[PDB]
């Protein structure tokens, strides 16, 4: 019942300023932190040898897009490798991002591991020596981090154990980050896999987020110095019943209003499989939802921002401008969506049953 | 409400058989898993410099004592380095341990780290890639592991968070070990640091263990395939009030009977700074306590089994036989103590009666 | 991290002594705490009007059975009404029970109530004014109480909420009881209904019991001064797979060894609708199970001890002797069962 301040007024201030910059009006996050494992699938999809040079050139392609993306990208999440790579001009990628007004972020988890005794459920590792890594990363240009936990809806999941364990590990990770000046982005992703309907996802999301925030509270986490990266509340991929973006938005916002304390600075949704347009439309619907939303509701997209750019590139250097144009467009479309000003046009423009 | 078997019957049998072998009647554990930075302080206290060879020699000195320790030692806990070292005859240390009827154990935690928002409290790290390490250690002769969490008694400690967190990580560690055929030794140590009395320590111990076993249940841990390494219940190192060995034994067994399920194959106490003699006398009293004890109550001493040995070695090869003799004597004493058959003499020396206390013991 | 003594050494001694006397070697508990509406079905099956008088006579019939039951009965659970009734000779029932070497118990819960948001799960009520009630019952001859929580094995049950809430209310009830010198018997009954097998039941029993003991620890319960009344681990009623009494015994003892601290003074299994014979045979098997059991393993039977006695009685006073002979016989059988010496007429890792 006694307070033992984990952070000083100055440390809190720094964390809060960073979190706010990442989600400033009209800004979102570019999820370009794909590990060498997932980046292999990306490069293969366009027939491109997964070499370090190719990965650099590709990340360089997104990071050096023209100034149009500046007011769109509040932050960029990088994989360890990329954080130390440089642009052709010799500029460290973190410097590239900063000079364009973006905050640098780094993925710090070490993947999921199987939770024994459960039906295929997992937790996430990566806490060992995390404090030293954050201290280094901070010094090397990063101001926020990313840790991903994965939960799945099934006949017996998310189980009590999975919810509790994942919520606890996220708290530990957030705790270590704040001690090192790094704003932690809490990502408790509930996969969309399955044939469950919309209200099933809203139910599970509500229970998961409540556990997450109780856990952050127990570990004395400074909420204003954090961000939330959840799944939007949608029906299962295999769900036979169909819904409208207004329904998805109402369910999403409702689930958040019931669990996410207003102190949390911002919600940066993950696209989790949605098409580039789908992710933008849904995001726009969420911001236009007629309910009180006390936190920024923006994006933290990977493929929803890179899909077209990746294909337009095809690994061919002569397609650089074409590939960047595609990315720029998604950045602009999502910049409008996170403000609710999105339209297929472009720059020119109950709840009791939940 | 639905069982998703973590272990097959065959896996359980292997874990259960391993755990029982380690704490078979009359047998205990030698804790020689001190980290390079910890063992360095030991060798330093005897004018010996911390070098790979010195560390090897000392461990060999302990692991190759005469066949008299065989009945006394059920298992030996080693640090990563020692596990891959060899004896003068070329035999890997794990092989030496087995040839003497002992089970090989390995420490897998990566030390404690501070918990933000608390008053100097910690939790322990070491889960990352633990599964793969356990599979490798298993292949290299290890059958059980050890992980150490440290809690302290103070005005606001252990806190709710500290207790919950430490219990949860121990459970995660235990879960990964059993998935790799390794018996996890759960060590939730409550330091003796402080001036609190016996009942203060009994209360804290009961809360800690209750929390430990609820977490182990939550994580689907096979208790029969585990061992517990708790602190004995004693007053603070700086406590003014005095207690008899019978009182410490009563408080200890009472605390355990109130929190440890009968399924737990055994309890292997840490010496925690108690003198070699004091550690043996209490273990003896514990086993003589007039209460029902559904689990083996033995030792897992680090300091309490090496105080005299180190001093007798002093870092000189010619003192090899002398140092080993001191080790064998402590092991023999403790072998009896865990059977309630230990009766002090007067040959242990002043070394066995010396306090081995170390503030916030880290290793 | 600081202790605030809930009980004094004297209070602990009293509770501990009461707990031990109830489950002393060979002794068990007669569960005769059926309420008016709960006993209605019994009397109906024997065309006996449910009046206070017939209930008094029926209870008198059991409580005054000959001295052969004395070493068999360590305690008798009474319903409020009965605690205040007297035998024909004018002796209050509590006196009768105590004269025969038994301890008097009293049911204190006020029934189960539905837990909203769940698939038909419940919690139990009865905490309101419980302290005042315990002090009064203690003064009126009672030394232990009974409070029943019910859980069911289903598709989504027992859920985390059901488990947590029932564990918590049980702890509150235990806490209040111990403050009034009453030994609380903790009863987290997992119904046998359903088609689940033996493994399903064992798993749920283990999770439920683990939750019960954590709650008890959190509420500072003196375990030595308590008793546990759990369901035996058995397959569901609609289970097609069949098992031997040695198997359910192994599953029962294994579940208990993994969750019940040795400090608990005793385990008094509930009959849970099993037949008089099945309940006895199972308890016997449980006691013969080749595993270490650090607590007494006895009974707390209702119909398992009354079934034949009730039919023999039939509401006819001239049947007094025949009916008592039936109860006495089951009391003798179960006394032998909790000692593993009853006849109908190594650690296994497969659990």
């Amino acid at each position: 019942p006694h307070s033992h301040p984990a952070l000083t007024p100055e440390q809190k201030k720094e964390l809060s300023d960073i979190a706010h910059r990442i989600v400033a009006p009209g800004k979102g996050i570019l999820a370009a932190d794909e590990s060498t494992g997932s980046i292999a699938k990306r490069l293969q999809s366009i027939g491109t040898e997964n070499t370090e040079e190719n990965r650099r050139f590709y990340r360089q392609l997104l990071l050096t897009a023209d100034d149009r993306v500046n007011p769109c990208i509040g932050g960029v999440i990088l994989f360890h490798e990329t954080l130390y790579q440089k642009a052709d001009d010799g500029r460290p990628f973190p410097q590239v991002i900063k000079s364009k007004g973006g905050v640098v972020g780094i993925k710090v988890d070490k993947g999921v591991v199987p939770l024994a005794g459960t039906n295929g459920e997992t937790t996430t590792q990566g806490l060992d020596g995390l404090s030293e890594r954050c201290a280094q990363y901070k010094k090397d240009g990063a101001d926020f981090a990313k840790w991903r936990c994965v939960l799945k809806i099934g006949e017996h999941t998310p189980s009590a154990l999975a919810i509790m364990e994942n919520a606890n590990v996220l708290a530990r990770y957030a705790s270590i980050c704040q001690q090192n000046g790094i704003v932690p982005i809490v990502e408790p992703e509930i996969l969309p896999d399955g044939d469950h309907d919309l209200k099933r996802c809203q139910y599970v999301t509500e229970k998961v987020l409540a556990a997450v925030y109780k856990a952050l509270s127990d570990h004395h986490i400074y909420l204003e110095g954090t961000l939330l990266k959840p799944n939007m509340v949608t029906p299962g991929h295999a769900c036979t019943q169909k819904y409208s973006h207004e329904e998805i938005a109402m369910a999403t916002v409702t689930a958040l209003r019931r669990t996410v304390p207003p102190a949390v600075t911002g919600v940066t949704f993950l696209s989790g499989g949605q098409s580039e347009e789908e992710a933008s439309i849904n995001l726009n619907a969420i911001n236009k939802c007629p309910l009180l939303k006390p936190w920024a509701l923006t994006f933290s997209y990977g493929r929803a921002l890179q899909a077209s750019a990746l294909k337009a590139w095809g690994g061919k250097k002569e397609n650089l401008k074409a590939a960047q144009e595609e990315y720029v467009k998604r950045a602009l479309a999502n910049s409008l969506a996170c403000q609710g000003k999105y339209t297929p046009s472009g720059q020119a423009g109950s709840n009791h049953a939940y």
